[PDB]
């Protein structure tokens, strides 16, 4: 029953909205990750990481631009790494927090529904735009600059071997659905304004701004997809394999907290993690 109304103008508006945002909150967009993962990008090719060789090269080559210690440097490969993802998690946490802020409503929500929804949503968001920067061989690090390979990945020693592959699984399944960031852009501002997060204070609110987001979001697929019908309830099962990839996360964790009782765990990640439980 699909009408041009007032309505429908106003989803249009939402929309576009959250993109712009979006835009100006992650630099490396799908759309930039893709050309470079194609090659069909005009910018100079990412340096591959595809063993401790070029591991090696590469952290002498990637700009990174946050000093390692002569301390973290002393660390093995497997936790180098670790801690440089971690170092990368802080910052998406920073860049979505400043995204959420752009989606209308949020701001005017209470500052501890904002903190909460953030606290339990980053990961969700993490996963999914990490896909993103993800095909069946490796993945782009220092946005853009570097590409890690699969393999590299599995062969750290455990627990590290295995940190990342079931983003990997998620991702080949999830980058089959082909979003472009319009879409990705309300499918992140849904996730990030759930309703059931616990301890929030005013919960109809945040549930009044993801039912028009949602809205927002049938509308965009529709418009945007001519080539599946499926593809809304696709994307809702999707954000139900999230909580499951984020659960499944935390265990790991504990595993390493409780196996490699040396290594740093920073502190804002341990504040996130402290209730997923
Ligand atoms: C702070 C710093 C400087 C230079 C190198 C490294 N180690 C690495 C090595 C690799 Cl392959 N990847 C990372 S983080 C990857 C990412 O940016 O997503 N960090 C680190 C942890
Ligand atoms: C955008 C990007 C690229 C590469 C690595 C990461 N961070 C990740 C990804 C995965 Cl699969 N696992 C981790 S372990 C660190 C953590 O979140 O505790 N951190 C991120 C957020």
């Amino acid at each position: 029953s699909m009408q041009l109304n007032p309505e429908s103008a106003d989803l249009r508006a939402l929309a576009k909205h959250l993109y712009d945002s979006y835009i100006k909150s992650f630099p490396l967009t799908k759309a930039k990750a893709r050309a470079i993962l194609t090659g069909k990008t005009t910018d100079k090719s990412p340096f591959v990481i595809y063993d401790m060789n070029s591991l090696m090269m590469g952290e002498d080559k990637i700009k990174f631009k946050h000093i390692t210690p002569l301390q973290e440097q002393s660390k093995e490969v497997a936790i180098r790494i670790f801690q440089g993802c971690q170092f990368r998690s802080v910052e998406a946490v920073q860049e979505i927090t400043e995204y959420a802020k752009s989606i209308p409503g949020f701001v005017n929500l209470d500052l501890n529904d904002q903190v909460t929804l953030l606290k339990y949503g980053v990961h969700e968001i993490i996963y999914t735009m990490l896909a993103s920067l993800m095909n069946k061989d490796g993945v782009l690090i220092s946005e853009g600059q570097g590409f890690m390979t699969r393999e590299f990945l599995k062969s750290l020693r455990k627990p590290f071997g295995d940190f990342m592959e079931p983003k990997f699984e998620f991702a080949v399944k999830f980058n089959a659905l082909e979003l472009d960031d319009s879409d990705l852009a309300i499918f992140i501002a849904v996730i990030i304004l759930s309703g059931d997060r616990p301890g929030l204070l005013n919960v109809k609110p945040i549930e009044d701004i993801q039912d028009n987001l949602l809205q927002a979001l049938e509308l965009q697929l529709k418009l945007n997809h001519p080539e599946s019908s499926q593809l809304f309830a696709k994307l809702l099962q999707k954000m139900t394999d999230l909580r499951q990839i984020v659960t499944e996360h935390v265990q790991l964790l504990q595993v390493i907290k409780k196996t490699e009782t040396d290594m740093s765990l920073h502190p804002l990640l341990q504040e996130i993690y402290k209730d997923l439980y």
